[PDB]
């Protein structure tokens, strides 16, 4: 059994405005051995920085003194689990460290796409966009679609999925750079900077003169109130996230417009993952669906990457490359 | 043609905040009971008028000051330029708040072995609302837990019975002890409470639903909706029927707990009874026999005469109605 140094990113204390100083790099030794258990021993390759991670920094929560955990991409080294062997590439819950021992996780089968994608378009955020838009929104060709946080990991896919259906798509984001990207790279019909608008309702009016069939909700609050008054009869709202979290005032619109507003969790849809891959892999290979990610290098960079994600300093999907 | 005086309830002006009696008045005019030439109009004598909460929204599509209020009623046909209706037919539909109306292009009533007043409630729009809302929007299943607000009202008292009939566990809220007693002794709710006597509505619902709520039939909105959200089960459903606590506010109360839709995967869906009238033949064919057999029951509050109508309508918003509020026009 190989015994190796193992760098780790440790939660120093519960978090307040998350800062780099609440994490800490620690250097330990690890013996790369299956414990008599069903554990998988992996070398981590990529780590996802995901918004839900913030709530886990307070007290299912992270433990101070212990490594941070989250979605990543890793190589199997040893396995007591029948489903995985040495050399398998996998994605799932792993540790923020060079090597992890994982308890009883998806086998990667296509190595022809950059492997970082299995933290985003081919991982949890991609499955999130697929379940939310294709299942929860019941979309039809020619319908109008608004996407909140449109340049994030999830929303940049929702808009391309809608485009591919023949929908008219508008997105909102937090900078000129992000807006230009929405239009020029993701093929959104329109986009605006929400920070610039003094009246979100009037602005959605201008982009949707006939109303909105589908809102993919990443935000909540005032944005949700502005959407509600601009929805079409029988409009659908897929409640994915509420990252901005402020009272919502316009729920009466659910009756007058007969709107179905429905929350969902990506874990409930994992039986549809092979089918999602079946659709999106050849779209990617043909350049008809695209993805933009931010890749920080080395674990020494992971605290900075996680903190910057919480503010939106990243462009699209934030990833840390642990090792090549 | 026959000429008779025609008493009318007139809306005096648009309303801010709560409506009061003096926002309406009684006017007497002369009406000629005849079908306007070339029209397919129907001339009716009004018998029962429904008081319905959505009528508040029309006091700010909207009613016109100086003109009769209009709403759902039950009437007897006197003359008709429409071949579908004959003199002597009984109908229910939109009519005027008056002794007689000329109605331009209505459901023809066939069963008169039930009180005619029931076609303002259990056999009219509110009855269809409870059925469409509960049977269609809530996708209910045997053994599920069901919470209904404004539960002793026109729509609520039916939702609760339909839920018990399905073998659901059912809890109702109402705004007085008398209404709570009625929920439990007449309508067969498993439990009920007076929302005004609860210090903390969330803690109240947790007491009545130790494992959470599968289905919320929402008639009320506001702080009640927030207390329900944190008590919902996984894949809970909320059929958004009404938000009566909000109707008389100049600014709505903010709803704060929507993040629960995500953690609990909740479907919260609004609906309008109008969209579901294709199901009305079916509803009547199921419910009428159940009423005649005493398996479904009804409580209505019948005010007497058009002079009572302003009071009857205003009292909805104070909880003065016990069960479905009706005005008997004529005797
Ligand atoms: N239900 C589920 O199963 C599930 C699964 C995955 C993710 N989610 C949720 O989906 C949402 C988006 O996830 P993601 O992975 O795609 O995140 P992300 O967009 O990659 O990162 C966060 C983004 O949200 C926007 N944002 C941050 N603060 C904001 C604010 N105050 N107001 C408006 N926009 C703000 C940012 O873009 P701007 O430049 O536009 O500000 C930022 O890029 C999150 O709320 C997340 O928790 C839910
Ligand atoms: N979506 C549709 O197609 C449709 C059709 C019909 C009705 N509706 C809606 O369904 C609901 C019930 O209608 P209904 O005909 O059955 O009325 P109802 O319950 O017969 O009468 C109204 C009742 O609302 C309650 N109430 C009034 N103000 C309140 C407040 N501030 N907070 C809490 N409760 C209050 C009262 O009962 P308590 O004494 O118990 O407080 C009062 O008796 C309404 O919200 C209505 O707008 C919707
Ligand atoms: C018929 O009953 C209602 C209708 C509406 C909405 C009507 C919009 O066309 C709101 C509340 C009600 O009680």
């Amino acid at each position: 059994a190989e015994e190796v140094s193992n760098k780790q990113v440790i939660l120093k204390n519960y978090v307040g405005y998350p800062k780099e100083s609440d994490m800490e790099i620690k250097n330990v030794t690890i013996k790369l051995k299956v414990p008599g258990s069903n554990d998988v021993v992996v070398k981590n390759l990529y780590l996802s920085c995901d918004p839900y991670m913030r709530s886990r920094m307070r007290k299912e929560s992270f433990a101070p003194g212990s490594p941070i955990t989250g979605y990543g991409v890793a190589k199997v080294l040893e396995s007591g689990d029948p489903k995985f062997q040495k050399g398998d590439l996998v994605w799932g819950m792993t540790g923020w460290e060079e090597y992890s021992i994982i308890t009883p996780l998806f086998k990667i089968h296509d190595k022809d796409v950059p492997l970082s994608y299995y933290t985003g378009i081919l991982g949890m955020p991609g499955m999130t966009a697929y379940a939310g838009f294709h299942e929860v929104c019941s979309p039809k060709k020619g319908e109008t679609v608004f996407v909140s946080a449109a340049s994030g990991a999830v929303g940049q896919l929702v808009g391309q999925f809608a485009k591919m259906l023949g929908c008219y798509v508008v997105g909102s984001a937090g900078s000129k750079e992000k807006v230009d990207l929405l239009k020029s790279k993701f093929g959104f019909d329109e986009a605006f900077n929400y920070k610039e608008e003094q009246d979100l309702s009037a602005a959605l009016k201008r982009y949707f003169p006939d109303g909105i069939d589908i809102y993919f909700e990443n935000v909540g609050g005032k944005m949700l109130d502005a959407v509600l008054v601009n929805m079409k009869l029988y409009g659908r709202i897929a409640v994915c996230g509420m990252i901005s979290q402020e009272g919502v005032h316009n729920l009466f619109c659910l009756i007058t417009k007969r709107i179905r507003m429905e929350g969902f969790l990506v874990f409930d849809y994992y039986h549809l993952y092979p089918k999602y891959l079946e659709m999106v892999i050849p779209q990617i290979k043909a350049g008809k669906v695209v993805y933009v990610e931010d890749v920080a290098h080395g674990l020494e960079s992971a605290p900075t990457a996680l903190v910057g994600l919480f503010s939106g300093r990243n462009i699209g999907k934030q990833v840390v490359m642990v090792s090549r």
